[PDB]
């Protein structure tokens, strides 16, 4: 009986970071208790200027990693603000019951509402906004991101060993639907609700303008790479709410994965490539072995290259000549 | 020697329900017979009166579900009525040889044949229409259903113990391929051989004009949805026999899935969304714990909500406020 | 330490075959040595005269497989000819580091490179070309291939028991971007450099006008079809490094399936259709049980039939009534 167990409250971090937490724990079954404030904005997404009316929890694509432990509760405050014009809700697709919460959190501007459930099952599981309606639009817009349910005794290999991780990363991939005018070029809207009938005809043809890493082209770039060090492991949490993805790391691999995201199965080592059906959230663990500047990216190498679905890891250590060598550099072909 | 073995004859039942059968069994192998008739005809798909000139088993999208258990003998007799125009003949990806059976029962209009094959390995397994030249029309059209072949002695897990339903619903995903005039409308076509030439051109571009479960928009809605209670297990068989889907329940889990539909490898646990192939079945096992209106939905969100990929399952029996409660309904944000 | 193992030449051969190799071996850690020459040409894809400028290695679509056991290195010679005009590199999914080698072997018309790496995990592995500011274009035009790396002590089932094959078979399937002309045919170009505005445009659009097994539409039919015989087990490798694929035996199934190409873990039985993750290759065993002519493909039946994605395995032997028998061939319907 959840009435009767310790109440904890965590505060969260905006991505690509995870908020701290304990892996294995001692600890017993706790409600554990959040907030999330709908946000409404107009947003830049790539280096021509086009913009996105979009729609975020915590003003972020994607929303912040919710972490807990199996058997705990989760109780989340949901806060729509009078500034937006839209009514929102939240759907956890770790929860049981009532359209995933949906049906309980129906919250126009101005109002919030507050939800329980049981965290009852491991894994990481994608949550979005689903208004009766108007669902594609509100997730396709940017509303969704994680929930991860860590296993009371830590992450386990297929014959029962242990895994960690030293640092989590989250990403979330967002397929967008821009339109355009008769002259070609993307259409800015001067409102959210002014973008919704030409947004729907671009998403009926299936096929997006623009596919990106956390809200924008290049958003996980430069000063805003990610970052590890030679012998550490590194977990890498996938989101896509709405259309398959394949990620991969360039000069990597993925040492444990699971592509389905459920933590009680085993995982399986080795993969070049692996798979994120549209509608959930997948992980990956990989330990560095050598330094240097990786790219993680979709492996439909156009929807990477051309359409934005690629950011970098920067790794700090030192080169490995039994891995890898350059026994003769580019040079005249003999004669 | 399967010349020796007692037959039993199985009467079929309509979509989305299964024909009676044992899980596990004492009985020994049976040669089982069955008989289908190809109706061609021209069917309602939408809310606003689109036609699609359609191709059926038994005259309904999907096919009927055939079950028998693994080392029976599969016997089918394949009507092709004179009221038909073309020719049509069977391909049973769960049987061995002569192109799944496709080479041995083409039946022109007016003809029949009758095959028999081992079905000597279990799972889910897609069944489609083929004929030399002219397969994927027949496939979009709606030439496609399912064959269970159970192990004899019933589901298990990965660990071996048993599994069970208490019902099981069949659904077929139906990807759509219907031309327009140059006035933006769809077309109605008089004959189903004049569809042909601009069905292709749509085929072409790989982009579907709607995706329907079971031949419609809400086929499995209102008084024709799925129905359950708190504490049954029911099975969902899903087949998409030319293109990639990802099913989800909304509220719900996959408990146990098959998701490539093959009973002899283990399955995976506590899913949010899973994975079937274009060209198969796959199968899922769900225990419902709260009363309640679930949907069961392809997530790609825009194939589900535009374009027709979802349905509901009515669920009786009482509340758990253990699983989910409401803490505090919508109201005004406190100042 | 590698410099301190004996080293051994191979010879490679053109697809669809692999070059001769030891599956089990008890052969400890070697230096393999292989040498491969970037070809650009522009090549027939079709019945209708249709052009690629196209980039190879080696001269075929795909690039050779490379095959080597667990611990080995391997040392690749990279030539690029004079007569080209663009720079190209290679990346190896089945190595550690500097962008799986894309880094340290950059040759422009005139040079070539010398690069070791240690082949330390089992499975199949996608290579290909990936020049900075280049890479969709050079992977779509044709640069990609397949590393295998065996177990030393040969592939296992999920148990442990030993699998073999008889002979091995090397599918590459390219989705292809051709442009077309106001007029509505394709584009012939006269240069390499000349194709790459416009072939960019359709690349975009995420909508191959063709899909291909080994270079061209029927690639792998009449003369060129697969052989087997009666009771030989085949291993199909293929590779797919840019798009999702689903392969399919019509009239068999997959035996053993490592649909993610990595032999270190169990692989699935039973499979009617698997799944190729775009970046990736993949694996299956089957063994021959009837004798006749079999398909193999991409089954969306639209990219098999229509836009090229489909074989043919001419198949030796005696006919078996126990699998597969026709009770009654076609005739007219009893009155
Ligand atoms: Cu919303
Ligand atoms: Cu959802
Ligand atoms: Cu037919
Ligand atoms: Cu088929
Ligand atoms: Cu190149
Ligand atoms: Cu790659
Ligand atoms: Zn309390
Ligand atoms: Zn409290
Ligand atoms: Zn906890
Ligand atoms: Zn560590
Ligand atoms: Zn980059
Ligand atoms: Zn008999
Ligand atoms: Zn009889
Ligand atoms: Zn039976
Ligand atoms: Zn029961
Ligand atoms: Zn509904
Ligand atoms: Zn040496
Ligand atoms: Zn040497
Ligand atoms: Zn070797
Ligand atoms: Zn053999
Ligand atoms: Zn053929």
């Amino acid at each position: 009986d959840a009435d009767k167990l310790p109440h904890t409250k965590v505060t969260l971090v905006a991505p690509p970071q995870v908020h701290p937490h304990e892996q294995a724990s001692k600890t017993g079954p706790k409600v554990v208790e959040f907030t999330m404030t709908i946000e409404e904005k107009k947003m830049v997404i790539d280096d021509k200027g086009t913009t996105l009316q979009a729609m975020t929890f915590n003003g972020s694509m994607p929303g912040p990693t919710l972490v807990v432990h199996e058997g705990d509760y989760v109780q989340l405050t949901l806060v729509n603000p009078a500034t937006n014009a839209m009514p929102h809700n939240v759907d956890f697709h770790g929860a049981t019951g009532a359209l995933g919460g949906a049906k309980l959190t129906n919250v126009n501007p101005g109002e919030q509402a507050t939800l329980r459930f049981k965290a009852d099952r491991s894994g990481t599981f994608v949550y979005h906004c689903a208004p009766e309606g108007m669902v594609p639009w509100h997730v396709v817009s940017g509303q969704s991101g994680t929930l991860m349910v860590l296993p009371r005794d830590g992450l386990k290999d297929p014959e029962g060993k242990p895994l960690h991780y030293d640092r989590a990363y989250t990403i979330g991939e967002f397929d967008l639907y821009i339109p355009k005018g008769p002259d070609g070029k993307y259409k800015d809207y001067a409102t959210l609700a002014e973008s919704y009938g030409d947004t729907v005809q671009v998403m009926r043809t299936l096929t997006p303008s623009h596919i990106v890493f956390n809200g924008k082209v290049g958003a996980l770039t430069g000063a805003n790479a990610l970052t590890a060090k030679v012998g550490e492991t590194v977990l890498l949490i996938h989101s896509q709410a709405n259309r398959d993805t394949r990620p991969h790391l360039i000069g990597g691999h993925g040492d444990w994965v699971w592509e389905t995201g459920k933590f009680a199965n085993p995982p399986q080592r080795d993969l070049e490539t692996w798979f994120i059906r549209g509608g959930s959230a997948g992980a990956a663990l990989y330990t560095f072995k050598q330094p240097g500047v990786y790219a993680y990216l979709n492996h439909n190498l156009i929807e990477a290259f051309e359409l934005g679905a690629a950011g970098h890891i920067k790794v700090e250590g030192k080169w490995n000549d039994d891995l890898m060598k350059q026994i003769k550099a580019p040079a005249p072909i003999p004669r």
